[PDB]
Order: C-alpha cells, then structure tokens, then sequence
C-alpha cells in the first residue's frame, strides 16, 4: 500500500548520457548505437538565439568542432546532420549499453520520466506530464538541455522528450527524439507564452481510484452523473472534456474498485464545487493529474522491467 | 527553474539487485562484492511471522536453501548469517557491478531515494524521508521487501534503509543495513502502533526558500520572530521544534536569498495560523517537509555524480 509519484529506473538512460560541445557551448546527448542527438542550439552562441538561422550557422561546422565525451573517454565524430530541431552526431563507436528502444511521440495528458542531467552526468530523475498546453512543469537548470524524457516497457526504452527551452513563466518545452517541438513552441528566444494550464480529467479520476485502493475513501459519495452534466462542470474549472475513450481506459480501475466511472464523475464533481474542506487525498491537498490509468495499475501491481 | 521531489539516478543500484527465495517466500537481496543482503524474515512462512524464533527457524536452513538469482544467473552460496534483522549471504561471486558505497544510519528528518523492487527487478524510483516517528511512508507491495534506500555523494552509494514490514496503518518500516530497526518496530505480525507524525520544521523552511528561489514569495510578510515565540506555535501544529543547529544549516539559503531565517519563520507562523486561503507554493497546497536544506542547494545549483 502507499501510492508515491514515482520514476521508472533510470540505469538504461544514464548509460546513454553523453556530453556535447561546440565552441563554447555545452549540452548533454543521448548515444543510441552509432548516433548521438542533441539540441540543435548547441551551435549558438546567447546572441544567435535571438534571431538564429540555424542552416546558415551549420554551414561553418564540422564534424570535428562536435566534441563528444562519454564519462572519461571522447568519441570520434565522422558526419552530422540536421532533422527539424535535433542534430544527429554520426560516431565511430556504437554505445554498448544502448538498451532496446523506441522513439515515440506522445499526446497530452500521457506522463514520463525525466533524467537530468547536466555536462553528460546525471543528476536526478523526477515524473512529468505533457501538459494540455503542451508544455512541461520540469526542474531544468542552465545546462541541463538534452537531458531526456522516457517510458519503460519490460526491456524497451521509449524515448519521448528531449529538453531544449524555458519560457519566461518558468515553464518547459522541448522537442521529441525526431527533433519536432511538441506544441507551437521554436528554439528562438522570443516572446512566446503557454496557453491555458488546463486539468488533465482522467488522470485525476485515475488517482481518485488510486484513492480508494489505499483507504483514502472520504470523497466518495451518494451521487451519480452523465458526461455531459459533469463536462459542464469540466468547462467552469479548466478540465478536459471527459470521453467515451476515456471512460474505456478507466474500466479496468472502476472495474476492481466497483465503482462505476460515472459515479466517481460525481465525486469529482463535488468536490470541485465544494473544494476538500481542509482535507488530503493520498497525501495531496489538491486534484492530482499526473497518474495516468496504467500509471496507477502499473503501481497498484507492481510491474517490474528486465 | 523549477522544483520537483527528485529521486537520484538508481543505476548503480539497479546492479546490485537480486532475488532471493528460500522455500516458498521470494523477496529482494542486496549483492555488495561477494555478499547478498537481505531481510531475515525470508526463512519464514506465513504462520511463522506470527511469533518467529529466527535463532531457531535458521537452524534448518543450509547455504543450499537459500536460492539467489541476478537476473538469469544463479549465484552459489558458501555462507550464511544473522546480523540482527537481516541475513548475510555469502556468494562465491563478486558482483561485477558494485559501486563505491557505504552504510549509513539516518536521523529522522532525512531524505533518501528508495528504488522498489520485485522478484530481484527493479520497478520505479521515489523520494522519501525518515519520519520523526521511524516509519516512512512509501509505496510497498507484497514481494517488495528488501527493496533498499539510499543517497549518492559524486560516485558513493550511502545505503541507510532496507524494506521489512508494512504496519496495519499503510505505513512502512524497516532496517538500516547493519539489520537494526529505525524506531521500535520489530520483524513480528503484532500490535506495533506508530507514534505522532511530526512536521520537519527545517524541511519546510527549505523548501520555503526553495519557492522563493523559483519565483513565489506571496508568502513572504512584513514579520519576524524569535526562536522560543516560534516553538510555541510549533508545538500547537505538532511540528518538530527549531533549534539553533537547524538555524546554522539554513545559513547558506538564507544567504543566497536575503532572507533571515527568522524572517521565514515568521511567515511559516503565519501559514500555520492562517492557511494558504487556497493558493499554491510549488504547485502544493500543503507545507512539504520532505525537502532537506541540503536537497534544495543541490536541485537548484545542478549537482551531478559520476
Ligand atoms: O545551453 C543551455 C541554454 S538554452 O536553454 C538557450 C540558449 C542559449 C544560448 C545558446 C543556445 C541556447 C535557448 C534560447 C532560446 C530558445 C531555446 C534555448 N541549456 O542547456
Ligand atoms: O515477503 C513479503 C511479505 S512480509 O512483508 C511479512 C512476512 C510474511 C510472511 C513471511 C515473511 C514475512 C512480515 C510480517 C511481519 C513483519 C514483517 C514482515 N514482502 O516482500
């Protein structure tokens, strides 16, 4: 019993850390077999980020201005090229702890682990959701772009994220392993703003039956609800709508529990126009939307990775 | 910018782990140079937990009973023995993969990374702190026992919890790696309470300085104190009290901030008599004391390990 945000193990990623260096600019990497990819703003200066034209910047670079560094022990880089925002180091050597892996672009509302790391090393691993907004709320640090975001499945890596800005809000944004931003987001330091931070409704359904199935059951009531009574109420407080789909992926959960989805809807409902009256769910004072469906069955039964 | 409940990389201890099974009760060991760490109450069965004679129930046991697995490789043990409650298994073997560590007992009030583990493969990574009570609270299911603690300095795992017992509350306890209890809990299916959960007083200011650093400050208030006029509202919320140590090892945030700890004292006061009236620090609507001062230099200057 217990139910904690909780990161997969990171050994498979840390043996993929790399550190990047062009001119005076030091970033982290991810080697995966004979390829290195990183930000492709490695190769700016704090000036060319203002208004950087990244083809024309890559033109007075060559594969030996990359630096690439492994722990104690540099790698020789023989090509480089750009796709959208990452460049892709091609080395000599293929990395021996590369782990079975994919690259996979998530949506919103789906959740993963984040390796930082900062001058190829690793510093600490922490969960995060692709926000609505298609942001992060991250720990990010200068130098910490190219630190990595991922999925475990038994023995296959899937790498989602790769770190590469902070906004002014003090929020993230980032690109997938292909290099494609997620969201409207560009690596120009401009003025760019998130929209609205909107409550990912099945996440916090699925920790509301993460409740129950750890004795947290005080919010349960009398009441029941349909979709589109209680997506009126998702619309006054910033939720997604809630879906037929979503209701399936909750099916497994209500089925345990024995509570039906829409009865947990209701739950929900009053407790966003009543507020918690002082009290804590799972050790929150507020709605949680960070645990997926397969999230809390991953936790509630203890899926383990070779 | 930023602040998440970070949990270091567990790689080095992902390589540690195996699994150890004798008869029919499979738990965790921990496999440090040629020797597997793990609970005693491995020799037991279900009805043996009700009042166990390890003394007695280790005598039918030879190192033949003892079955330890890493990964698919089966480890041949040529010892065998009881340090108080954990069990010493020598293995012809020594792991490969060890890394540079040691062992630590903790004091209450201190954080480590726990790295839950099933059939000897590890299933995710989480923050936690020792409460003022000796029971932390985790996220245990059954088959988790001998999952391990810990903190890493540059390359040295320090190895200060090991997993035992779930008390009926949902709470967890267990060992240091010497095999002795953190509290009083015992390795017996009994009537074991825990005592007043405590608040860690020098956590929240920590982590108070930690919102600041990142941009909330609405707390921040016009007010000082004094140590004893502090104490006495300690006291009434049940928090641990303030002691000048505490004041000397918030030095460094007071520092960098500007802030005199008795300044953030006095608006801790004021949160504890008032409430948050439904705002967030750090995206909490609660006071989080599982933030060491140490914890916030080190997420918010970048500290990494090799
Ligand atoms: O190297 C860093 C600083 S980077 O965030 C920042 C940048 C600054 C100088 C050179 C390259 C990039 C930037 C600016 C605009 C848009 C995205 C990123 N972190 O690891
Ligand atoms: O093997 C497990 C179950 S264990 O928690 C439980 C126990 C049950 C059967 C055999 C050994 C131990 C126990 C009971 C009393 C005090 C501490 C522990 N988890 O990994």
């Amino acid at each position: 019993s217990g139910f904690r945000k909780m990161a997969f193990p990171s050994g498979k990623v840390e043996g993929c850390m790399v550190q990047v260096t062009c001119g005076t600019t030091t970033l982290n990497g991810l080697w995966l077999d004979d390829v290195v990819y990183c930000p492709r703003h490695v190769i700016c200066t704090s000036e060319d980020m203002l208004n950087p034209n990244y083809e024309d910047l890559l033109i007075r670079k060559s594969n030996h201005n990359f630096l690439v560094q492994a722990g104690n022990v540099q790698l020789r880089v023989i090509g480089h090229s750009m796709q959208n925002c990452v460049l892709k180091l091609k080395v000599d050597t293929a990395n021996p702890k590369t782990p079975k892996y994919k690259f996979v672009r998530i949506q919103p509302g789906q959740t993963f682990s984040v390796l930082a790391c900062y001058n190829g090393s690793p510093s600490g691993v922490y969960q995060c959701a692709m926000r609505p907004n298609f942001t992060i709320k991250g720990s990010f640090l200068n130098g910490s772009c190219g630190s990595v975001g991922f999925n475990i499945d038994y023995d296959c890596v899937s790498f989602c994220y790769m770190h590469h800005m902070e906004l002014p809000t003090g929020v993230h944004a980032g690109t997938d392993l292909e290099g494609n931003f997620y969201g409207p987001f560009v690596d120009r330091q401009t003025a760019q703003a998130a929209g609205t931070d909107t409550t990912i409704t099945v996440n916090v359904l699925a920790w509301l039956y993460a409740a129950v199935i750890n004795g947290d059951r005080w919010f349960l009531n009398r009441f029941t609800t349909t979709l589109n009574d209680f997506n009126l109420v998702a619309m006054k407080y910033n939720y997604e709508p809630l879906t037929q789909d979503h209701v399936d992926i909750l099916g497994p959960l209500s089925a345990q529990t024995g509570i039906a989805v829409l009865d947990m809807c209701a739950s929900l409902k009053e407790l966003l126009q009543n507020g918690m009256n002082g009290r804590t769910i799972l050790g929150s004072a507020l709605l949680e939307d960070e645990f997926t469906p397969f999230d809390v069955v991953r936790q509630c039964s203890g899926v383990t990775f070779q």
